[PDB]
Parts: C-alpha cells; sequence; structure tokens
C-alpha cells in the first residue's frame, strides 16, 4: 500500500521509505519529482529554491529539511507556497547503522572551505546523495552562494553517474547586496555594515574585468581593504568548475571572510 | 540505441545500456544485474540463472576490469570471446562492456569511503581495494538501476560490503547472494584456479575440506570448529594459511552468537583462494 498522499496539500512524512514510495508513484502518475535540499529556518534563499522547483510544468515539490549531525513555521511557509512534500527525518532515520559507508570527495573538497572545514563536504556529499536516492528527483535544486557545494555535487553526480538534473538558483541578496546567510543576523551594525564590502568588491571585479583578470583581483582587494574589521580568508579567481582560470574566458571569483566570529562566503560570475 | 529481444546485446557506452535498461523497466520488465569482471565460469552462470528465474527478467550481464580496485591488473585475466559465447549460450539479452576512459573520464575523483570493515581480513593489507570495489559497483548500479543485483557467497566479505552500501546510501536495489558452486570434490569455482598446477590443484581441496570440517565439529563449540579446520589446513602439502577466522554473518563489531561465518584465505604458491562456510554454533 502506498502512504497517504492527498495532492495540493502540505504532506509530512518523516520516514525515508514512506517519501519514497509516494515519489515512486507520483513519477509513475505523471508528475515530476523536484527536490530541494534544505537544513529548515527557510528564508527567502529557500523560496527561490522553491519558487524554481514549482514552475517546472508538472512539478510536485519535495522539500526536506534535516539537520546532519521553527518546524511549525517552516511548515507553514511550506503550505503558503504550494509545497506538496516535507520530508523531515530523525538522525535515527537517516543514519540507522549510524556512520559507515560514506561519499569521499575529490581533492577539491580540500582546497577554499576545506582548508577551516576538511572534513563537511563529505558529509554534504553523503546527505545529498542519500536524499537523492530516497526521494529519486527529476532535479535537485541549490543555491550559488556555496558555490564551492555546488560544483562538488555537480561532480557527485557525474562521477556516480546518477540520473538527476543538477540547479543552481543566483543567490538571492538583501537590498544592499549581503548574500543572504542565516549567519547575518549576528552581525553587530558595524559589521553588518562592513559586510557589503564582499559582494561590493565582487561586484566591482566583475565590470573591473574587461581590463583582464589582474585588474579584477586587484579591484575586488581595493574594496575589502576599505572595510575595517574584514579578516579576508581568500579572494580567489577560477574556472567554472573551480580549477585554474583559463587566460580569458569564463570564470567565478571566491572570498570568504571573518567579521568578528561570523564567517562569510559570496562569489560571483566573472568574464574574462 | 537497437535491443533485439531473445538474441545478446552487447553494449560499451554507458548511456546506451542505460537507456535500454529503462525503457525496459517502463514496459513492466525487471531488471537483473550480474555485475563481473570477465573470466566467467560456471559460477557466474548460476548467477545469471538465478537472475533469469525472476518472473520478467531481462538479465544485464556486465564485464569490466576496474582498474581502481588493484602487474596485479596486466596480470587478471582476460577471455572476452569465451564470455560472450558463454552469456549467449546461456540467453542474457544484455551484455555491459564498458571502457575504462568511459567509466573514469575524469580518473579519480568522488570516491565511496567504505566503513571499517573494508580494513579487515582482505582489506588489511589493501587499504583502497574495497573502496574500489564499492565506487564501481555504485556506479554500475546507477547506470543500469536494476532491481536485484546478484553475487556469488565466495567472496563473502564484498559482498557484505555491498549490503552495506545499499543499505547506507539508500539504494533502491535487492542485493541476492548465490551460493558458491564447487569443483565435484569441493573446491570453490574461481577465475584464479586456472593458476594452480596439477598439485596445487589436488592440495587445494583442503579449503573445503577444513571448512565443511568445521561446520559438523561445531557442534562441539567454537573452538573445536576452528581447531578442525586447522588440522585439515595443517596436513596439506604446500598450503600456506593468510587467516581462519570465525566472525558474526555481518562480520561486524558483534560477537560470536549462534549463526557465524567461517573464512579461510591461503597461498598455494603464488595463488590466493579464498573459501567460508555457514557455521552454526552448538547447532
Ligand atoms: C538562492 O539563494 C540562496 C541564498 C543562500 C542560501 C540558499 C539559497 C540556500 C542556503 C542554504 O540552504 N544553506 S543550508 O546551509 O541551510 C544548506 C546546507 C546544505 C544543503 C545540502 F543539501 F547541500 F546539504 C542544503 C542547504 N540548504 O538549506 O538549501 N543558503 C545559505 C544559508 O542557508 O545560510
Ligand atoms: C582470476 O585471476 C586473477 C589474477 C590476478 C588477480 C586476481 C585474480 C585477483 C587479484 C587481486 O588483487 N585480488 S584482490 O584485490 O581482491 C586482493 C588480492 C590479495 C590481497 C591480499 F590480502 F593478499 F593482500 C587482498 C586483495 N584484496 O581483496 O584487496 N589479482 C591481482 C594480484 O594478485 O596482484
Ligand atoms: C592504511 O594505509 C593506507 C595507505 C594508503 C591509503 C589509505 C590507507 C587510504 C588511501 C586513500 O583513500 N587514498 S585516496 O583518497 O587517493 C583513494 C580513494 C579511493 C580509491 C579507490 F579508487 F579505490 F576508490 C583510491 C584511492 N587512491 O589511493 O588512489 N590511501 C592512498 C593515498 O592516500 O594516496
Ligand atoms: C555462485 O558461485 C560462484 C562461485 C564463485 C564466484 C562467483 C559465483 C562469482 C565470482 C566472482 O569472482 N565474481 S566477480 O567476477 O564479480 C569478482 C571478481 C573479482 C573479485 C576480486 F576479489 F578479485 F576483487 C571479486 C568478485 N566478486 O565475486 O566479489 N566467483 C569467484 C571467483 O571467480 O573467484
Amino acid at each position: 500500500a502506498i502512504p497517504a498522499f492527498h495532492p495540493g496539500e502540505l504532506n509530512v512524512y518523516s520516514a525515508p521509505g514512506d517519501v519514497a514510495d509516494v515519489s515512486r508513484a507520483l513519477r509513475l502518475t505523471g508528475r515530476r519529482v523536484m527536490l530541494v535540499p534544505t537544513m529548515g529556518a527557510l528564508h527567502e534563499g529557500h523560496l527561490a529554491l522553491v519558487r524554481a522547483a514549482k514552475r517546472v510544468p508538472g512539478s510536485v515539490v519535495v522539500v526536506s529539511i534535516f539537520v546532519n549531525p521553527t518546524p511549525d513555521d517552516d511548515l507553514a511557509q511550506l503550505r503558503a507556497e504550494g509545497v506538496e512534500i516535507a520530508f523531515t527525518p530523525t538522525t535515527a532515520a537517516m543514519y540507522p547503522d549510524g556512520l559507515r559507508t560514506t561519499v569521499q570527495p575529490g581533492p577539491l573538497a580540500a582546497e577554499l572551505e576545506g582548508g577551516p572545514r576538511p572534513t563537511h563536504f563529505a558529509g554534504v556529499l553523503t546527505v545529498v546523495l542519500k536524499l537523492l536516492q530516497i526521494v529519486r528527483p527529476d532535479r535537485v535544486f541549490f543555491g550559488e552562494k556555496d558555490y564551492q557545494q555546488l560544483v562538488l555535487i555537480r561532480q557527485l553526480v557525474a562521477d556516480f553517474n546518477l540520473d538527476v538534473a543538477v540547479v543552481g538558483v543566483p543567490t538571492v541578496r538583501e537590498a544592499d547586496g549581503l548574500a543572504m546567510s542565516s549567519r547575518n543576523r549576528y552581525l553587530d551594525p558595524a559589521q553588518r555594515a562592513a559586510a557589503v564590502a564582499l559582494s561590493a568588491a565582487l561586484t566591482a571585479a566583475a565590470h573591473a574585468a574587461t581590463a583582464g583578470a589582474q585588474a579584477a583581483l586587484d579591484a575586488a582587494r581595493a574594496v575589502l581593504d576599505a572595510a575595517p574589521g574584514v579578516a579576508v580568508d581568500y579572494l580567489e579567481l577560477r574556472d567554472i568548475g573551480l580549477g585554474p582560470m583559463p587566460l580569458n574566458g569564463s570564470g567565478r571569483l571566491l572570498v570568504a571572510a571573518r567579521l568578528g566570529t561570523t564567517r562569510l562566503l559570496d562569489n560571483i560570475a566573472i568574464e574574462i
């Protein structure tokens, strides 16, 4: 028997087998299954992931809420957007044999964010793989804010021959350009004001780039240097797959910085 | 890609087999995967026959000597003509024969990291071996998307780790272990048996004799079982034992209770032979 599912309502499932069965049944009825993986505390960046998923014709949207080891609020937000499935497993349900077979990323995981957090991406890719196998979506949606993460997921998909489409959704930003993040609330007024330097550096670089890569890097560095209390961890221009930047062509510029105790990240498309 | 039913269709491109598989599954057929490294013998054909018995099945047999799980690699026997001939004789409809470049276009990048079992027994001296195995098996399962996948029980550790992969990454496939096919004297079928000279082939009977001796001795307890098997191994000329271990059936971090598996590995000249058996303690 398929678990109960009411079209056009929010249906909540905490058991991996239940969401798996419902998803399978829905695919067999027409629908194109979309997955938006989250850690809850839904914000406007997640709204953008959900909206992108909703507009695929014949979509049913699954939003997972899972913290790797309000809910009331999150669920009402999903209802308001017309999401039909929430998948809300316990740690036990995801890891019933505990930590055992895992995903080992390629060497990109050791670079950039992998310096301060050398095992973080192993966890991310392990959980993303599991969610993909459980839900079996046609398309999975991620923000571009965590660009290295996104690139690693694309590697996962290519490397293990997964049959899902990975969709990256442009970063949602505050009115001054600060990339949305659960961390922004912690900034005091001076830090919040300084934090605009990250996005201003990157947008300056993207426009400076007609004058070449060095001009782009030097423009972003100059903007970051205008900001007090912004400790830059890295500022790197790479190809779009995060290898070495080619002489000209498309790239990505990534920054990370610490403001007081808070780490912020941002990145942007660059054309040289 | 063309699929002619009742004939052997050989596909190298992963995309071709993936498409044929998906199309079959959508027309009601259930897809069975028999993943092998070639050099096929009657034990592999037992896998195929098992798979064939599943009502409405279509059987895919993969043949791929996976470089990521190894002069070792160059030494592995390759007999593709015999292999395809045997499959056609068994009525298999799909053989999947990918190139190394098709499987590993980006070389080694994302991989499967097994749990701690991979560092024991066969894995202790070979620390990446089972990573290589689980990585290729994951890939073959994603490509083919079978309903069921079939392995022999002879490489029991490998089988258990595959069960762990399946569980741990929520794969939607049933894993089927098929009991080891044996020569008339008891010797486990293996693509490595061809490397036994006549004397070593005679002596090799000691593995299976030891294991069956232990399974019967076990009414007298674990010590009697192990000591029976050791005695048979010790009486055999030219058999050098690498390990003989009685473990719980999952080979996991739990002591032996009523049901165990007794594992042996031993070298005959340069040939390393494995075997195992179910053991019931006190029966
Ligand atoms: C489209 O615009 C944006 C802008 C920022 C975004 C997002 C979208 C999404 C996130 C985000 O979810 N961050 S998250 O750390 O909660 C997270 C972490 C891991 C995973 C993954 F699936 F990959 F494991 C997903 C999410 N997630 O919540 O989409 N964040 C950053 C944040 O949540 O702080
Ligand atoms: C059927 O004919 C052949 C020919 C060569 C073979 C094999 C079979 C199997 C291997 C091989 O390496 N198997 S193995 O990678 O599973 C292996 C071999 C020896 C050890 C040992 F524990 F002894 F070190 C471990 C493994 N292993 O399971 O990691 N090799 C390569 C080799 O022995 O170097
Ligand atoms: C206990 O002694 C050892 C000795 C070497 C080990 C390890 C343990 C573990 C690794 C290891 O995982 N290396 S690796 O990440 O490059 C790796 C991972 C997976 C695979 C495989 F293909 F098999 F899936 C191969 C490698 N590798 O080493 O080529 N390596 C090889 C290394 O670090 O280069
Ligand atoms: C039902 O009866 C049997 C009896 C023995 C079997 C099989 C079936 C299947 C195999 C076998 O080797 N299958 S396999 O080609 O996928 C394979 C090849 C090499 C390795 C190695 F250890 F070298 F890595 C393992 C497997 N495997 O079976 O886990 N073998 C073992 C062998 O040929 O040594």
